[PDB]
RNA sequence: CCCCCCCCCCCCCCCCCCCCCCCCCCCCCCCCCCCCCCCCCCCCCCCCCCCCCCCCCCCCCCCCCCCCCCCCCCCCCCCC
């Protein structure tokens, strides 16, 4: 029979990705900082330390907000998702010693972490500089609240949500979201901002864009900490802030997946044309493909899965113009740097789109009236 | 087909949060007072003389409501629920020592709790200012009877029915709910604030607003007790006003979903408009998603969960503002500080709002009459 | 290379208390068993017999095109 004449190649190539007999471990380096849930305190007092101080320098603070998000976790667990992710990790204890050290003439003591990446001489101008505009804080408003303080509990996430902005815009992958990361870091997290001088979008966005870049395995030790934080039962504020600034990031790397539903619920004529539904056969298969994945395909794109580009709708021309032109039409896109390969189809699209958002009559066919 | 190109992102996100390999464990501290039963009559004692004392010093209420709260749970069921929030916990029994101390000369002896969290120093005082106020209240009324004095078991439920209406304003996150917190505290537990000079609305509330907002895994430890309050077969008329002031906390921080409903109830020709219908696929999907969750999405807001986000009606501009105008034209709102995104379906929906609340006629159709 | 060790607190015990006590042999009857009839077997019958190797042709496969991605966005706030 010509039924049987098939084969289906995403199920295929899936199964033996899935069924790989040899596994690759790339260099995560010499070592990593897992820090147990005893340092959590202390982090989340020099991630205070960094938003008390005014114009700070943020150069170290996406790694310190990767070693606070790795010390709630826990030293068992950060090491189990860095081997599960599939890396070699030559795990380095976290804990606080006293250094003593005479900054001008005078014997001073400092509580350190004796973090690899991070050295005791930079930790304690951290500190240095914090307790130079804790002063100046407190010559100004005489007592200091709670909620301008370095030891308030919020201080670790506030850092870490803006960090979940920056793997929002991770799909780029070239830092172009920094100005949305910035804006939205205005909008939301405006209190937080209020409360700390040292709360700056542009200088901490680039400390996490940087860590992120330099050490891939840390942008997969923020998306499984994020998801094992949003899998609490309840806490503060600042923590909703993070979780749903998180979840934003869900989905990125494939508006174009999204779009095409949005296109199909509008419904948008371009989609019955000859071309488009030549290859209806093939995004259905990705479709599908998506909705076996499950929540597993949101971040595939953030984190750079392999199996990421085979959720791509670009590889059809004419689905993926009437799409982008549906979405053009309802004045959604912009400034999206996705170009349509068929033109015409996108401007028809366009088109239809218009005149489907025209106007606003009552339907009083839905309501229930009698 | 076109019906296939589609993609449940809602309940996807769900199964990523709750199918996490890994979890982190936020510092709860160093110790936490865990008390058992048998300490549970000498807190409600504790909690009676704060309550005696005139114009008492409320700093410790809102931590001692909280072991009053705990006792009733149980050591044994306190650590469960701190444990299964997703806290390390370190457990301190709580019972009874007596403790010499020479006020004034005299030599005196103390029943104290040896609590970590509450110091034996304040402990004394807290009974020394109630034996002044008793033998105060003693010489203005002679014999002091059952409803007057510290010993009746009412006490530590009365401290924590004030505690029901902080946990029902604190939706807000801002102290903004004092206010109604003290308003209904004088409204309702009216016969309460005869029988008791503490019973300070304002003193108290402030006390649990300071301990859920310095310590956010208590919160999950009162409403985890308000529930296991809730069920039990029967009690006392404190009790009974505590199960009432604590459900009314059911629901906090959605409001909008169930003024949806009213707006639904009542017909609003705005919900038909164009706008509003293209928003309608979606809406239903976080009724829905309300509907799965039942029960559990009480206190979603209350305890900051994660998933409180996934419940909002704000991310639809054109639905919540014939909602939240519909809200206003029935004159249920004010003063609700949310503001419609869409301001010309809002007045739409407030001016045919105003317009179904008027007159009052009988319909004769809804009896059954012959 | 570096480096004595040690250092507190503390007899034990103490009360109350014999046990036992009654009633009561057992057994007793009836009753050998068996008994008859009866060897078994007996016939007929080797089996087999023919025909027949199998195989034989034709034929590498393959060859194109193609990273992906890029936007926007905390939530909440009343009353009871």
């Amino acid at each position: 029979a010509l039924s049987k004449v098939k084969l289906n190649d995403t199920l295929n190539k899936d199964q033996l990705l899935s069924s790989s007999k040899y596994t690759i471990q790339r260099s995560t380096g010499d070592s990593i900082d897992t820090p147990n849930y005893d340092v959590q305190k202390h982090i989340n007092k020099l991630c205070g330390m960094l938003l008390i101080t005014e114009d700070a320098n943020h150069k170290f603070t996406g790694l310190i907000g990767m070693l606070y998000a790795m010390s709630r976790l826990g030293r068992e667990d950060t090491i189990k998702i860095l081997r599960d992710a599939g890396y070699h990790v030559k795990a380095n204890g976290v804990d606080v010693t006293t250094h003593r050290q005479d900054i001008n003439g005078k014997e001073m003591k400092f509580e350190v972490l004796t973090l690899a990446s991070l050295t005791t001489e930079i930790q304690i101008n951290i500190e240095i500089e914090s307790r130079k505009s804790y002063k100046k804080m407190l010559k100004e408003m005489g007592e200091v609240a709670p909620e301008y303080r370095h030891d308030s509990p919020d201080c670790g996430m506030i850092i870490l949500c803006i960090a979940a902005l920056v793997i929002t815009k991770l799909a780029a992958g070239d830092r172009s979201g920094l100005t949305a990361v910035i804006r939205r870091a205005n909008n939301v997290l405006k209190n937080e901002m209020k409360r700390y001088k040292g709360l700056l979008p542009k200088d901490i966005a680039n400390s996490f864009y940087e860590v992120f870049e330099k050490h891939p395995h840390f942008i997969d030790v923020f998306v499984h900490f994020g998801i094992a934080q949003s899998s609490t039962r309840g806490g503060s504020r600042v923590e909703g802030i993070f979780a749903g600034l998180f979840m934003n990031a869900y989905g990125a790397g494939q508006v174009m997946l999204r779009w095409g539903v949005l296109a199909k619920s509008v419904k948008n004529i371009m989609l019955g044309h000859a071309s488009v539904q030549a290859e209806m056969e093939q995004v259905v298969e990705v479709y599908e493909y998506a909705q076996k994945l499950g929540g597993e395909a949101g971040f595939y794109h953030i984190l750079n899965n392999p199996k990421a580009s085979l959720l791509s709708l670009t590889q059809f021309p004419h689905f993926s113009s009437v799409v982008l032109g549906n979405a053009a039409g309802l004045g959604i896109m912009g400034e999206y740097r996705g170009t349509p390969r068929n033109q015409d189809l996108y401007d028809a699209a366009k088109a239809y789109a218009e005149q489907l958002k025209e106007n606003g009559v009552i339907n009083y066919s839905v309501l229930d009236l009698t």
